């Protein structure tokens, strides 16, 4: 039989990861779209009269053995792949395609559709059927014919396309991992460090020698360290030339067939088309906010760069940045990154930090399940408690990195809540920290405790969720206001007292001292300059590959005019993607989009101030977010919500203060 044609038995619904293997896929994928092209046709061709019931809750009804391999199967291709699963990601994905065109491009079905009217319908009611008209509409449903059938040859090459692109991004940046015979080499490194990339060799077959992975954004960590300068050069080149030749020819076929789709679809470029569901109104208002914010950053980072040139006493290249900027530190605060590590350690980092600052201000708490059964060995799993005990869901972490898992950091939800199916929230963060050998303690950046909140604050959007309707759950709102529940939750990283509570050593339990936890929360202001346009210029990069006039020629050619243009073309500040490893833009939902995180960053230090004016970090202000926005999901417009919250539109001031901006 199969693990995925029966709801799971298990607690909140978590897949049985032990049941289930590669050979489960395909058949329950073929099962899933069978069965859910059965009730559509259903529905489109039900002969009694249209109602809410019998035609918007019906589909949202639908598709339940495809939505459970699903969640289970990308899950698996993002965190923990294999060749099979990439042969079955070939196949199954156009099919996948096809068949959503099959069903919004399902003319009788979207009649239907339009027979709804809004009269009786409660509020969330009455914004689904909105939204099932808008995702109609906007998959192609109101195109004559000739037309979707071109729109549906256009839908299989950009998957396939994208698909390519994972898949070549992955090979390509474990193929570059950096090795070292000489330890030698790594003169400068932390212990713990040497001792991990010892370990990261051992695992990939060789063993003696220290592997130093990419990590996904062009700047690598070990920089800020390596005093071998040919080192850090030769990582810098194995990091900027990802993706080279081969995701070149790829990503101008897909900015291209993007851009016909568009305007197959009403909208002059991709970036329109997208900002169309999102929250930014219009293109311009995208251009101008950038437009503003550009100029200061790139002045700071001409001011930072000075600093750094009389440091070294000498003219920089881009693999030196961070190895100064490090140098300046420890004589400006006396933080050094080596004597920092100590102080952050996974286990407290997360009991102590993470999990601490979500029990103080939401009054959730967290078990251990060990003897739940995650999808990965490594997996730790936890059940998830309301503070009157009541059940809540679960929260799956997975925090190294492996060359089965893709770059960066993310979460996903493997059971979405709603009270129309009853599910509760079963929700996942993986990140990519290099695992120590047995017994040694996990020792972590800064930047990568960020990371665990920021992961953390997708994952409390996802278990807050209080919807009726699956479409809406958790984090099913437009990727310019996503990336607030997760920026927002980093304040907690930094709050003092939090802080306080988890930065203890991990031999010692000896807390930092007061006076140099204070000079480095300082040192993280430092080089908003590097930061902010390492941002910007990745960020007018995405901008620039999907709003040309004319399509390019030749993709790195494309890259460095478009940088020009935009007037960040700086020599030592590489956009924190290159376009041949821009996943965000060429694999996942984030194309015309990566302004998200900046457009987002707004209600971020909005909300960071209106804690300070309610009390900080109170149990009050943690049921007044939650109850407001967080529990929301996409159920109610998402800045009438904030506004509601907040007890105004949103101010930029606050970022602006944040960055050096003013
Ligand atoms: C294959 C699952 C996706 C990874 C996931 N999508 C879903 C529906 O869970 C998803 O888009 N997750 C978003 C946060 C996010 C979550 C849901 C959203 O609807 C949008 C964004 C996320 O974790 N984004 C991360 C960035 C990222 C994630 C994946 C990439 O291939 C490239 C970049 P973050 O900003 O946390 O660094
Ligand atoms: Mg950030
Ligand atoms: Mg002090
Ligand atoms: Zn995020």
């Amino acid at each position: 039989e199969n693990p995925f044609f029966a709801p799971s038995a298990l607690p909140y619904g978590l897949p049985p990861f032990a049941e289930i293997r590669e050979e489960h896929y395909v058949p329950a994928f073929e099962r899933g779209m069978a069965e859910q092209l059965a009730e559509v046709e259903a529905i489109a061709g039900d002969t009694e009269a249209p109602t809410f019931d019998n035609t918007v809750a019906a589909l949202e009804r639908s598709g339940q053995v495809l939505t459970r391999v699903s969640a289970v199967f990308f899950n698996q291709s993002s965190s923990d792949t294999n060749p099979t699963v990439q042969e079955i990601q070939k196949q199954i994905i156009p099919k996948l395609t096809q068949h959503g065109d099959a069903i919004h491009l399902n003319r009788p079905l979207f009649a239907r559709i339009k027979q709804i009217s809004p009269d009786g319908l409660d509020a969330e009611q009455a914004w689904l059927l909105e939204r099932y008209v808008t995702d109609f509409v906007r998959a192609g449903a109101e195109l004559g014919a000739g037309d979707q059938e071109r729109l549906k040859a256009l839908n299989e090459e950009l998957s396939t396309l994208s698909t390519r692109f994972e898949q070549n991004l992955l090979a390509h940046t474990n193929a570059s991992a950096v090795i070292v015979d000489d330890v030698a080499q790594l003169d400068g490194l932390s212990d713990d460090s040497v001792k991990a990339a010892a370990e990261t060799a051992k695992s990939r077959g060789l063993p003696g020698k220290y592997v130093i992975p990419l990590v996904l954004p062009t700047g690598q960590p070990g920089l800020a360290e390596l005093t071998d300068r040919a080192l850090r050069e030769r990582i810098h080149r194995a990091s900027i030339q990802r993706g080279v030749p081969d995701n070149e020819e790829l990503i101008v076929r897909i900015a291209t067939l993007r851009a016909e789709r568009a305007k197959l679809l009403g909208y002059p470029t991709h970036a329109a088309y997208v900002v169309a569901d999102q929250t930014a109104p219009t293109t311009e208002a995208v251009t101008e906010m950038l437009g503003k914010l550009t100029p200061p950053a790139v002045a700071n980072a001409h001011r930072e760069a000075d600093e750094l040139r009389e440091q070294a006493g000498h003219d920089l290249e881009p693999w030196d940045w961070s190895f100064y900027a490090e140098k300046v530190l420890k004589e400006r605060y006396a933080i050094d990154g080596r004597q920092m590590r100590p102080y952050f350690e996974l286990d407290r980092v997360l009991r102590d930090g993470v999990f601490h600052a979500a029990t103080l201000l939401y009054g959730i708490t967290f078990t251990e399940r060990p003897d739940l059964v995650g999808y990965h060995p490594d997996v730790r799993v936890f059940e998830v408690f309301n503070e009157d005990g009541s059940q809540l869901g679960l929260f799956l972490g997975d925090y190294y990195a492996r060359p089965s898992k893709r770059g960066g950091a993310w979460m996903n939800s493997l059971v979405k809540q709603s009270t129309l199916e009853g599910t509760r929230p079963v929700v996942v963060n993986n990140l990519n920290i290099a695992k120590p050998p047995a017994g040694e303690p996990t020792l972590m950046t800064f930047e990568e405790v960020n990371t665990m909140f920021h992961e953390f604050g997708h994952a409390l959007h996802g278990l807050f969720s209080e919807v009726h309707y699956p479409r809406f759950s958790g984090t099913a709102v437009p990727r310019d206001f996503v990336e607030y529940p997760s920026q927002v939750n980093e304040m907690w990283a930094v709050w003092p007292s939090v802080l306080a509570n988890y930065a203890r050593h991990w031999q010692t339990g000896d807390p930092m001292p007061k006076d140099l936890l204070d000079r480095m929360l300082k040192s993280q202001k430092y080089n908003q300059g590097y930061k902010t346009v390492e941002y910007l210029a990745a960020t007018l990069l995405d901008w620039s590959w999907h709003t040309f006039q004319t399509p390019p020629e030749n993709a790195l050619t494309f890259e460095h005019e478009a940088l020009t243009t935009a007037g960040v073309d700086l020599k030592l500040v590489p956009p924190r993607y290159r376009s041949t490893y821009f996943a965000h833009i060429w694999s996942s939902g984030y194309s015309a989009g990566y302004y998200s995180y900046i457009w987002s960053e707004v209600l971020d230090a909005d909300t960071v101030d209106w804690f300070h004016e309610n009390g900080g970090l109170l149990r009050e202000n943690g049921d007044t977010f939650r109850q407001k926005l967080l529990s929301k999901g996409g159920s109610v417009d998402p800045m009438t919500a904030f506004q509601s919250f907040r007890g105004r539109t949103p101010r930029i001031e606050p970022l602006l203060d944040r960055r050096g901006l003013l």
